[PDB]
């Protein structure tokens, strides 16, 4: 069973809005809402991961961010150490960079259903900010 180190952005404007884009149909947890974000790689921090991938995801470059949470996750086939930062400042607009559905949504109308299980905690947490 793989295991893998994956940062991820909560990307929250003034509006308490958070930036959400949705998976591909052929990936794992495919066609689930998600925080932009990906695979940890070697000779990367996690800090340094979650710039890369919101740069490449949704063309962002966070600044003064903090972790939000850290936890981990058995999926069926694979092991996943999921790095959740929030993401408050950032320079750019974030869009769909890599041709991904992607949209601003209501931090009170998210419904963890959407997303893979291993968000659960993390939505409920920021539901009570
Ligand atoms: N990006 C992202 N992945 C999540 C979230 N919740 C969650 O369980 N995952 C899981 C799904 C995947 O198994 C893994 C994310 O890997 P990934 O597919 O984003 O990795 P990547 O972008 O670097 O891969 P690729 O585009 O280069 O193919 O973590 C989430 O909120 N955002
Ligand atoms: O780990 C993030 C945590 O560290 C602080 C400083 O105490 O922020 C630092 O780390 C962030 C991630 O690299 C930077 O964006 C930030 O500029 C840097 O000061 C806290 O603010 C944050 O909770
Ligand atoms: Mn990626
Ligand atoms: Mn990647
Ligand atoms: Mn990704």
């Amino acid at each position: 069973m793989k295991k893998l180190q994956i940062a991820v952005g909560i990307i929250r404007n003034e509006n308490n809005e958070i930036f959400i884009t949705r998976r591909a149909a052929d990936a794992h947890m495919a066609n689930k809402l998600e925080f932009p974000g990906g695979k940890i790689e070697m000779g990367e921090t996690p800090e340094q991961a979650v710039v890369r991938e919101l740069q490449e995801e949704v063309g962002i470059t966070p600044q003064h961010f903090s972790l939000f949470e850290k936890l981990e996750y058995e999926f069926p086939d694979r092991h996943i150490t999921l790095w959740f930062w929030l993401v408050e400042r950032w320079e750019g607009e974030p869009w769909g960079k890599e041709g991904q559905p992607g949209e601003w949504m209501s931090l009170v109308g998210l419904n963890a259903d959407d997303f893979p299980p291993a968000n659960e905690p993390v939505i409920a947490k920021l539901k009570r900010l």
